[PDB]
C-alpha cells in the first residue's frame, strides 16, 4: 500500500516542510562565505570564559532545535503519533538533525562554519574545553560535504534521521515503522529518479551520529558537575529537557 504517485507526493511534501523550517536560506549562507572572522576576533572567542561559551553555544543549539521541532510537526504522520512517541523521536533525533543540517553552513574549502554572522574554523570553539568533540563535529561535516547534497536530499535524509522505529521507548513501534518505510521509499525513489543512488553507500554509518550525541551528553555532564548553578540559571530550559514540559508546549500549536 502506497503507489508511485503517492511516493512522489511524499517527496514534495517533505521538501516543502524542510524549506519552510530552515533556519537560514542556502543562498544566504553561500553569499556570506567571504565574511570570515579575523585572527583578532578568533582570539576574543578563545579568551571567553568556558561557562560563557557553553551558554552561548547551548542557546544556539536550542534555537536550531526549535526549527527541527517545526520540521517534525510538518512531517506527515508525526502529529498523528502519540505524544510519548513524538517526544521519544525528538529527544533522540533533534541533535542528529541539527548535526546534518549544519553541513549547509560548512565550507569545506577552508574548513569553516557559519557562526554568529561570520565563518570560523575549529579554533573558534577552544574555550569549550572539548577538542575531541569539536573535531568529531567538524569531521562529520567535512564527510557530509563530500556528498554534495541537494536541498531535497537533506530534506529526505533528515526526515529519516528523525522517523526511526528503532528508538527505545516507542509505544506504537509499528506505526513509526510504516512512516519510516514510506520515507525510505520516497528517499530511494528520489535518488533513483535523479541518478543519485551512488550516495547510499557513502552515507555515514548510523553509529557515527550516535557517537557524536553521546560525546555531547558526556561533555555536558562534565560541565554541569563543575558549574551546576550556571546550567540551572543560564542554560535554556528546552536544552536541559533534551540533554541534561517545553517540548509539550511546542508540540501543541
Ligand atoms: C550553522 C549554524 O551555526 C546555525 S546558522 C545557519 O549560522 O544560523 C548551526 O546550525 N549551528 C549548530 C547549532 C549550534 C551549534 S554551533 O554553531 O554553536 C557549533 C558549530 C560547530 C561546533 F564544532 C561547535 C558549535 C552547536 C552548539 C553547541 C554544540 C555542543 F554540542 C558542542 F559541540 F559545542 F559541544 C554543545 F555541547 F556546546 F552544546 N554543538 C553545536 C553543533 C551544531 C551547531
Amino acid at each position: 500500500m502506497a503507489s508511485l504517485t503517492e511516493i512522489e507526493h511524499l517527496v514534495q511534501s517533505v521538501c516543502k516542510s524542510y524549506r519552510e523550517t530552515c533556519q537560514l536560506r542556502l543562498e544566504d549562507l553561500l553569499r556570506q562565505r567571504s565574511n570570515i572572522f579575523s585572527r583578532e576576533e578568533v582570539t576574543g572567542y578563545q579568551r571567553k570564559s568556558m561557562w560563557e561559551m557553553w551558554e552561548r553555544c547551548a542557546h544556539h543549539l536550542t534555537e536550531a532545535i526549535q526549527y527541527v521541532v517545526e520540521f517534525a510537526k510538518r512531517l506527515s504522520g508525526f502529529m498523528e503519533l502519540c505524544q510519548n512517541d513524538q517526544i521519544v523521536l525528538l529527544k533522540a533525533g533533534a541533535m542528529e538533525v541539527v548535526l546534518v543540517r549544519m553541513c549547509r553552513a560548512y565550507n569545506a574549502d577552508n574548513r569553516t562554519v557559519f557562526f554568529e554572522g561570520k565563518y570560523g574554523g575549529m579554533e573558534l570553539f577552544r574555550a569549550l574545553g572539548c577538542s575531541e568533540l569539536i573535531s568529531s563535529i567538524f569531521d562529520f561535516s567535512h564527510s557530509l560535504s563530500a556528498l554534495h547534497f541537494s536541498e531535497d536530499e537533506i530534506a529526505l535524509y533528515t526526515a529519516l534521521v528523525l522517523i526511526n522505529a528503532h528508538r527505545p521507548g516507542l509505544q506504537e513501534k509499528r506505526k513509526v515503522e510504516q512512516l519510516q518505510y514510506n520515507l525510505e521509499l520516497a528517499f530511494h525513489h528520489h535518488l533513483c529518479k535523479t541518478h543519485r543512488q551512488s550516495i547510499l553507500a557513502k552515507l555515514p554509518p548510523k553509529g557515527k551520529l550516535r557517537s557524536l550525541c553521546s560525546q555531547h551528553v558526556e561533555r555536558l555532564q562534565i560541565f554541569q558537575h563543575l558549574h551546576p548553578i550556571v546550567v540551572q540559571a543560564a542554560f535554556p530550559p528546552l536544552y536541559k529537557e533534551l540533554f541534561s514540559k517545553i517540548l509539550h508546549r511546542l508540540l501543541q500549536e
